[PDB]
């Protein structure tokens, strides 16, 4: 199956689903000096006060905080959107060092981590349908630096050691996702895709400009999740993104001066 290895990895991703070299594939570098401002983009409304957090699994690619979604509970609203978009679930992509893991970029910088808060438009019923339409969902990215740690992130952190290998789950109730969001939410907008599989170009993305910081002991903890399953061969779970792809016909737009 796909993965992030040498035989499995991003650049065999377009056999099994060939719109890899689609026309609004990501991520993508964001050249700062080639978006432009949009005056006309409206503020973010991130409503998360009544989030529900439900369970904590690793699915082989990465790990994944799931959300109640069977109403209108902690949505995404504003920006560029038009409608409601319900949080179904976040996830990271990380390196092995520090200096790389994103999967956007910033003037070609990697950061050494990025969140992935995903949302689908209530407009469609469920996630499945949001997929096949390209207004479907709505991804928050936020970029990770290592420095000062994030307090909000340390209840992740610390259960990972009880999901380690692919298909491990557990409890993780009560989380409040606001608790990873930095200060500022200007963003850069741009139409894309899925990044893992299958690729689907259903994607409205939104980057925050402000990263959070994450303390070294933290990223730490990730890197010692496996892709293998309780019993196989370990192999870390590190490196988990996906490269930037072609920009094609498509102009990244700016919340912000
Ligand atoms: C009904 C049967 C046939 N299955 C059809 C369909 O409903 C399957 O159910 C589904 C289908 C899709 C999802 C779903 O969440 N898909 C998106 C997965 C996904 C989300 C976010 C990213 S990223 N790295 O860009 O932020 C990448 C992949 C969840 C459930
Ligand atoms: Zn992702």
């Amino acid at each position: 199956h796909w993965g992030y290895g040498k035989h499995n990895g991003p650049e065999h991703w377009h056999k099994d689903f060939p719109i890899a070299k689609g026309e609004r594939q990501s991520p993508v570098d964001i050249d700062t000096h080639t978006a432009k401002y949009d005056p006309s983009l409206k503020p973010l409304s991130v409503s998360y006060d009544q989030a529900t957090s439900l369970r904590i699994l690793n699915n082989g690619h990465s790990f994944q905080v799931t959300f109640d979604d069977s109403q209108d509970k902690a949505v995404l609203k504003g920006g560029p959107l038009d409608g409601t978009y319900r949080l179904l679930q976040f996830h990271f992509h990380w390196g092995s060092l520090d200096g790389q893991g994103s999967e956007h970029t910033v003037d070609k910088k990697k950061y050494a981590a990025e969140l992935h808060l995903v949302h689908w438009n209530t407009k469609y019923g469920d996630v499945g349908k949001a997929v096949q339409q390209p207004d479907g969902l709505a991804v928050l990215g936020i970029f990770l630096k290592v420095g000062s740690a994030k307090p909000g992130l340390q209840k992740v952190v610390d259960v990972l050691d009880s999901i380690k290998t692919e298909g491990k789950s557990a409890d993780f109730t009560n989380f409040d996702p606001r608790g990873l969001l930095p200060e500022s939410l200007d963003y850069w907008t741009y139409p894309g895709s899925l990044t893992t599989p299958p690729l689907a170009e259903c994607v409205t993305w939104i980057v925050l400009k402000e990263p959070i910081s994450v303390s070294s002991e933290q990223v730490l903890k990730f890197r010692k999740l496996n892709f293998n399953g309780e019993g196989e061969p370990e192999e870390l779970m590190v490196d988990n993104w996906r490269p930037a792809q072609p920009l094609k016909n498509r102009q990244i737009k700016a919340s912000f001066k």
